[PDB]
RNA sequence: UCGCCAACAGGCGG
RNA sequence: GCCAACAGGCG
RNA sequence: UCGCCAACAGGCGG
RNA sequence: GCCAACAGGCG
């Protein structure tokens, strides 16, 4: 058994599906990349830890990537004119059950659904009104 | 219009869905509430604002309860035995076009559907392996 | 839900009835008014907070308009004699359920009950005796 | 007349009616307070004062308890769990009518009328959206 | 109802009009912004407050952006070459009334036809004479 | 061209109409205004500048009589309890063609088109909700 | 709260 | 960068 | 007399 | 607690 496998990070229909593979494991960070150019990549970490007696806690960083070319002095680099920059800190007290942890992801996952307005005014360049 | 609305934060079936609703936005903080006892109420809280001269950050909070009565001196209260804090930002640049924003979107969505490694191993008290 | 909309805040039994009506949301803070100038309107605010670790507090302030010898549209001076100010804070402890809630909105709505006391006491320009 | 009358505070179609009888006048402080121990009994308070030269101010409050029985020293007792606060101050100017007050009266009565928005946001353990 | 509505900021006979939607109102600022980048979209904000014990002032904003792509680094990037800013502020007195108002917003309608004084001298980039 | 000349200010269809005349050009300042005594007058002032090396500024002002109730001809007391003040201030980039300039007036009118959030709030005495 | 300026919900002088 | 009782605390 | 907070006819800042 | 070029920086 491994989680620690390559998965579709973007789900552009079918086709631009943007999927992230295992790349490194070290120190306790699991990192994922998107395949070519490493300067123009997706990237993916994840790791936890116990951060306290009672907590263990999750950090999780996501990489989005513009892709663009940059040309300087006639030479020409695949690059990335920016990133957006995701940081998810998730802490979970030592008594949860799976079903409490079940539950927590739901909770997450609830919170992007399509719809809902969080992940509607970030999509819109928009916040809470 | 208006995305500062009651949605819902946990998907259990068409029954033990947990709904949040909206409590209060003071200083440009959102903030969504569910129904009855505050002490074990789940909690979201969501803002954004310009981080620099480029970036926009967003900073998301979700506390999950684990609901419980406590008893003590033969009187008992409602409360929560313990919460698992989820704490985001994320930073977008200015350059950013809604289409931008709606692939950061699907990134989001797509780190934590169902199957897929992070949501697999927090939902069974795991890590990567 | 979605309990911001208009209401009728003085009932005159159908006709001379006075509705207030949704007209700001700055702050969370919603307000409502009735359809007259800013200084001869009814106006009704109303908002949510956490007070302090174990209550909440919500706060309801109404203006009601002196209307004996009043005219219209006109202006008159001096604001204090033409005005009426209702302050009302509401603290709830957190562990109050829904069910505590109702119980308190009943207590509210009984000790205002035509015929009792205090509103008679308010009606009559009188204290207790 | 006298209208220092006991009333019914929480009209639960009676039975389980709370009802306030008068306790107390001293220092001008008109008190009610149900049929229980002092420790465990709904108060409601009122009194009215020539705040400025051309203003009367009315300061009411309620309690409403949560009993409960407490376990001291392992003796029970008779006490409330907490109690919720309603503070209300009404500024009425001297230039009033009995008419101008009715109204006012009936915009409190307004207010927290079933299925008004106020009422049922606080019923709800929620805000206003 | 609900005020808080996207609507056509720039009219160009249904084809290359512009048109703002809500994106925040984080402390009481109300604002739409057009379906663009941050960086090169049209922008309007709003917001009232009772400046005096009298009077209540209106500040409405508006941007309006000239688009371009530039060069840093190397990278393309789009940009607004410039903005042209509106910035005006409404003080009513409070003992104005709805048709007071609609006066006022009439006034403000004419000042701006097309084909009077101040938008012709605007719009030819000359003055008044 | 020579676009200082009369105009409807306040477009009430043909009858009822609020014309504005020349009555002042005292330091290239252009002043126009209704025919009423200077208390209760519509007042529109109109003047260019280059604030800056890179922008031009037009500083419009327009003053709006609170009608209801007005005693025309009358002496009104307090002034500001009687008059609406706006002020406009429009910065335009020294690059803008009369293009951009066009497209800025169109802005403008959209802001107050009828129908819209702005006007629609301002003439309803509220802010946006 | 008045006068300015801006890169525009900000800065300077009153 | 970390911690938490989580719109808060320390480097 | 205005803003807060409370264990609520009391406390803090104006 | 914040910032970032983001498994890093300052209180």
């Amino acid at each position: 058994a491994s989680n620690f496998t390559q998965f579709v990070l973007v789900d552009n229909g079918g086709t631009g599906d943007v999927t992230v593979a295992p790349s490194n494991f070290a120190n306790g960070v699991a990192e994922w990349i998107s395949s070519n150019s490493r300067s123009q990549a997706y990237k993916v970490t994840c790791s936890v830890r116990q951060s306290s007696a009672q907590n263990r806690k999750y950090t999780i960083k996501v990489e989005v990537p513009k892709v663009a070319t940059q040309t300087v002095g006639g030479v020409e680099l695949p690059v990335a004119a920016w990133r957006s920059y995701l940081n998810m800190e998730l802490t979970i007290p030592i008594f949860a059950t799976n079903s409490d942890c079940e539950l927590i992801v739901k909770a997450m996952q609830g919170l992007l659904k399509d719809g809902n307005p969080i992940p509607s005014a970030i999509a819109a360049n928009s916040g809470i009104y």
